[PDB]
């Protein structure tokens, strides 16, 4: 009734399957606009069965955008980096439409307003950043969700659990603090937040203080978990920057991101603004599934492993 009429873009990817089920799950009318030469088609059905509005097309489908933007309320951007500046095609429905009363870009990581990382990532960086600008020109009201690390994306990608390999490794030191939290929960919260008054215009962190770590401290309570011990093989951090500067594109993007994340930090190299919002005190009735009962998930049912796309 009530229900803000929630829209998601790249619905069916990685993270964006997560805000459509927290969507649905909120009861929250809710649409998906996905491209027609989808090879989604089984998670497209089960959206559909979970009672979502299944919109299929391109981005370049201007009016459709248009008319499709005048029937909700949210929209919320999951695509992916490849597709970022793409998204001034749904900036500029949006303003057409003119309707809209939350608007939630693709970000979802670190902040990108207060972090500086090597050039590979800085370019990504910089553009998330002009997508903002273009928001908050036009007045269009927003949310800015840095959800940190991807949970069970990052225990695959460290902890490799569908492989029982003796040696591990560790990017830098290890000794890097960051934040890590669960793809369902990065989901729901999202949706929470994005009819959250109190995250209106803001940006919003994922950090409950229940899932902070180091590679080093991750893989010794992996250990305690399982029973038993790993050998441990360092990859210095000027032959990360190295390979940065040396590999193609997109190839060392991710290894500008790992360097940031694991070895600079930059989820936890930072204090708390004043107009921030962390989201895990938002709500009484909700919490964050915690690194522990992160690794048992992974011991009772763990998650396939995935590949962001660059
Ligand atoms: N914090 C972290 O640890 C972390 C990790 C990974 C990703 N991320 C971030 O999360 C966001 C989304 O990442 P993701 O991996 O979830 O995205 P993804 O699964 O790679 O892609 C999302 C969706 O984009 C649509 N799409 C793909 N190619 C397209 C194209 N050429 N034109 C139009 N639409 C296209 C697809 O949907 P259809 O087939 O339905 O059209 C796809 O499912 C990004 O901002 C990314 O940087 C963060």
């Amino acid at each position: 009734g009530m229900k803000s009429k929630i829209l998601i873009f790249g619905g069916t990817g990685y993270i964006g399957n997560h805000m459509v089920k927290g969507s649905l799950k909120l009861g929250h009318p809710t649409y998906v606009f996905t491209r027609p030469n989808s090879s989604k088609t089984t998670l497209l059905d089960e959206f559909q069965s979970l009672g979502a509005i299944i919109v299929k097309g391109e981005l370049d489908e201007h009016e459709k955008l248009v008319e499709l933007m005048k029937k909700v309320d949210v929209v919320i951007s999951a695509l992916a980096v490849p597709q970022y500046l793409d998204q001034f095609k749904i900036l500029e429905a949006i303003k057409v439409a003119g309707n809209i009363k939350r608007f939630l870009p693709s970000d979802f990581g670190v902040e990108e307003d207060r972090i500086n990382a090597l050039p590979p990532f800085e370019a990504l960086i910089e553009r998330k950043r002009m997508i903002r600008r273009a928001i908050e020109e036009a007045n269009i009201p927003y949310t800015y969700v840095s959800a940190n690390c991807f949970a069970s994306y990052f225990i695959n990608y460290l902890l490799r659990p569908y492989d029982p390999k003796d040696e591990i490794t560790v990017y830098g030191t290890g000794e890097a603090k960051f934040a890590m939290n669960y793809e369902q929960d990065i989901g729901l919260y999202t949706i929470k937040v994005a009819t959250d008054p109190r995250a209106l215009n803001r940006v919003v962190i994922y950090r409950p203080s229940t899932n902070i770590i180091t590679q080093l401290e991750l893989i010794s309570r992996w250990e305690k978990k399982i029973g038993k011990k790993f050998k441990k093989i360092h990859v210095p951090e000027e032959e990360i920057v190295a390979l940065t500067k040396e590999l193609p594109e997109p190839e060392n993007i991710p290894i500008a991101i790992l360097h940031c994340l694991f070895i600079d930090g930059a989820t936890m190299s930072y204090d708390f603004k004043e107009n921030d919002v962390e989201a895990s005190t938002l709500y009484p009735e909700l919490k964050f599934t915690t690194i522990d009962e992160l690794l048992d998930i992974f011991v009772h049912d763990p998650p396939p492993p995935a590949s962001a796309a660059f």
